């Protein structure tokens, strides 16, 4: 026993993303998400299901909590996806009143549910638990404010356990006008309390789905969120299946986090289709991952890589994985103080994601964070300098001075990344 991870999904986006993640996890372990059973004894593969799944005598269950301040997103998702025996009622922590897209309301109102959440965690968490994943969006009020409160609470209550955030940034034109306030307040909180923040945005996700998968239409968020689920599953694959070179959550964080503040990570995966997986080389896939077309955050260019983690899954030639490292270092821009021999951390897992031949997942700590975050700051200043939309933050405990304090700490992070860039 050990290695276990508990996943907290927060707000509408966090819980919708949770559907795709748990669908992927059950498929990889050949668990039927509707019966809670193995699909077959014969195709049960050598694995370590306990990382994300609790095996009880009646079947398997997610080690998860489904948290929101209003009930519709979760209730509708569970009905539509026929999840009622897997996303069961004892794992749901729901209120009724909503955060109304204000981080401060999500934070304040979420505080009332913290005792219930901690009791649920302490009820079912094994003592060997390696850490927590928090899945949430940053632009609304619940994922952002309650997700921030949860990051702070878990770091304080469970010292020694990793706290990792999978966090969706606002789109290139925000679809919540309050998103700059909510994103700055969340990223300030995560800079204080998270161990590692893996970022995504919907502009990049839409571009990948339209240009790499060529889907004719995106009708439901499931047809975007599967990409976030793919990153979460693949970076933990070596905890769950055999392979030559395994890595755990804090092993990856320690290789990425050069300075304590540089904990904001851009993910990418290649290829996106089974057909591409069968007609590609290790070099080709790694080059795709380092190309902005495949980054899951909308970036103007390749930036400068400070440190990266690459997970190679499936039918991988180890000699090609190693031989291409000098090519990665010569063709991808790294930050100026990165030695020619450094900046890569490898994991290699024998299990390919379902139906592909092989797949590469990249987590990159990249100075281009500074451009992404400066745009957020520019949006924040456009509202704050006019005192627009501040009233409901002030009424829920975030003074105008506190908004400014969060902004200025956010700016200090931006500057640290820009300094490393040169
Ligand atoms: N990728 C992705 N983005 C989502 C999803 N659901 C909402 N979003 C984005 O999340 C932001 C809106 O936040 P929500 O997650 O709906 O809000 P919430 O966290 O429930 O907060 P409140 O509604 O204010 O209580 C917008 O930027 C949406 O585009 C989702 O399922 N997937
Ligand atoms: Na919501
Ligand atoms: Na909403």
């Amino acid at each position: 026993p050990g290695r276990e991870i508990l996943v907290l999904h927060v707000g509408q986006g966090g819980n919708q993303i949770g559907y795709n993640f748990w669908k992927t996890i059950c498929e990889e372990h050949n668990i039927d998400i509707r019966s809670n059973q193995r699909k077959s004894v014969e195709e049960d593969k050598v694995d370590y299901k306990s990382v994300f799944l609790v095996e009880a005598p009646d079947g398997f269950h997610p080690r998860a909590l489904f948290i929101d301040l209003e009930p519709l997103a979760v209730e509708f998702l569970v009905k539509e996806m026929k999840l009622g025996s897997f996303f069961s009622e004892d794992l749901m922590v729901l209120s009724y009143s909503g955060a109304h897209n204000v981080w401060s309301i999500g934070y304040q109102t979420g505080k009332k549910l913290i005792p219930v959440i901690l009791e649920k965690i302490r009820d079912t968490m094994p003592e060997t638990l390696q850490g927590f994943l928090i899945i949430h969006t940053l632009g609304g009020g619940t994922g952002s404010g309650f997700g921030s409160l949860l990051t702070e609470t878990l770091k304080k209550e469970f010292p020694g356990k990793g706290v990792l955030n999978f966090s969706v940034l606002p789109s290139e034109v925000n679809d919540v006008t309050l998103a700059p306030y909510n994103t700055v307040l969340s990223l300030n909180h995560l800079s204080r309390f998270s161990d590692l923040v893996v970022l995504f945005d919907n502009t990049a996700l839409i571009r990948i789905v339209k240009d790499q998968l060529n889907y004719p239409v995106i009708k439901q968020f499931s047809d975007l969120n599967f990409l976030i689920g793919r990153v979460m599953a693949s970076i933990t694959a070596s905890l769950r299946f055999p392979g030559p070179l395994n890595m755990d959550l804090m092993e990856m964080a320690h290789n990425l986090v050069a300075l304590p503040e540089t904990k904001f990570i851009i993910p990418s995966v290649a290829p996106l289709t089974k057909e591409e997986s069968e007609m590609s080389t290790e070099l080709d896939l790694v080059e795709r991952c380092f190309d902005p077309t495949h980054y899951m955050v909308n970036c103007s260019g390749q930036g400068k890589t400070i440190s990266s983690v690459l997970m190679f899954r499936g039918n991988i030639a180890i000699e090609n994985a190693f031989s291409i490292m000098t090519d990665i270092k010569s063709n991808v821009a790294f930050a100026p103080g990165v030695h020619p021999d450094l900046g890569l951390k490898y994991g290699i897992c024998e299990s390919a994601p379902v139906d592909f031949d092989k797949e590469v997942t990249l987590l990159s700590n990249n100075t281009i964070i500074s451009e992404v975050f400066n745009r957020v700051l520019e949006r924040f200043d456009s509202l704050f300098n006019r005192d627009w939309y501040t009233s409901d933050y002030v009424n829920a405990g975030t003074s105008k001075s506190n908004l400014k304090e969060a902004r200025d700490n956010f700016d200090r992070i931006i500057k640290i990344y820009k300094e490393i860039e040169g």
